[PDB]
């Protein structure tokens, strides 16, 4: 239940992590792609026509337009699991935390002879003291 929605949030980060995967293969498509258009306009001027380079320069852009489209999606993908991941992450260390200070306030209260957490202090300083 509570496990079971802890489990459910996890999955939730799951299918985003998906997602990012999917969006790199494509990206890596689109890099390939580019890659290609690139070679071609590099043939095309070899060959002396420039006017088709440019051309095939035209279509390297236009896809390195959808490149940038693709990585802004996948960073704004990044930052909405990292959100969800490292809230959640931070939950449960703040939890265990307040949870062993709740250890030590029923330590402290249950011990009736004497103050735990003032002797800790006290203590403390006795130890200090030994530098001299």
């Amino acid at each position: 239940s509570n496990a079971k929605n802890k489990e459910s949030p996890t999955k939730a980060i799951v299918r985003l992590r998906e997602h990012i995967n999917l969006l790199s293969k494509k990206q890596s498509h689109l890099r390939t792609q580019i890659t290609n258009q690139e070679n071609e306009a590099r043939i095309f001027l070899t060959k002396g026509n420039k006017v088709m380079a440019k051309n095939a320069l035209k279509k390297k852009k236009t896809i390195e337009q959808l490149l940038s489209k693709v990585e802004g999606t996948m960073e704004s993908m990044e930052q909405q699991l990292f959100s969800i991941e490292s809230a959640n992450l931070n939950l449960e260390t703040m939890r265990a935390m307040q949870e062993g200070a709740k250890a030590m306030k029923t330590i402290h209260s249950g011990l009736d002879i004497d103050k735990v957490d003032e002797t800790m202090d006290e203590i403390r300083e006795q130890v200090e003291l030994g530098d001299e």
